[PDB]
């Protein structure tokens, strides 16, 4: 059984935690409570091996964001989220990748993008503007929907893909 250390970040309110939540717990989260630290361990088979799955879930809001830093340094992989009706969150991803290589003191991190909140018309962010972010990153692009679960399997399931790559 081998495990799998995750970590969720991106800016407040963009749905860190109604995304992990509704992979873990099978519910969406309509409410906004903002997160300071939290972890979530479940047992998954992925792509037939029996796994362990420690996700953390990060604070966003840069009041909530004490040790943010600390907890981030002992993840394998991350899952950049903006939000698709949030141009400032995906502005954002390019400070989230610089601390995210400053806090593994390397520029070869397992890395997915993730444009959540696809349920939504509202949208901002063109696929192709974060598609060519990825890229640049050389790290695949996945759209979710933490309230239809839309991609939501798929991106926590792809970061493991890609920690299994490095
Ligand atoms: N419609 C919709 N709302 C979402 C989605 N994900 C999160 N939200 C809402 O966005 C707000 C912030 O989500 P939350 O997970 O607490 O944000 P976090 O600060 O990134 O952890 C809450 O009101 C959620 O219900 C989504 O995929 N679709
Ligand atoms: F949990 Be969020 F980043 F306010
Ligand atoms: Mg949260």
């Amino acid at each position: 059984m081998t495990e799998y250390k995750l970590v969720v970040v991106g800016a407040g309110g963009v749905g860190k935690s109604a995304l992990t939540i509704q992979l873990i717990q099978n519910h969406f989260v309509d409410e906004y409570d903002p997160t300071i630290e939290d972890s979530y361990r479940k047992q998954v088979v992925i792509d037939g091996e029996t796994c362990l799955l420690d996700i953390l879930d990060t604070a966003g809001q840069e009041e909530y964001s004490a040790m943010r830093d600390q907890y981030m340094r002992t993840g394998e992989g991350f899952l950049c989220v903006f939000a698709i009706n949030n141009t400032k969150s995906f502005e954002d991803i390019h400070q989230y990748r610089e601390q995210i290589k400053r806090v593994k003191d390397s520029d070869d991190v397992p890395m997915v993008l993730v444009g959540n909140k696809c349920d939504l018309a509202a949208r901002t962010v063109e696929s192709r503007q974060a598609q060519d972010l990825a890229r640049s990153y050389g790290i695949p692009y996945i759209e979710t929907s933490a309230k239809t679960r839309q991609g939501v399997e798929d991106a926590f399931y792809t970061l493991v893909r890609e920690i299994r790559q490095h």
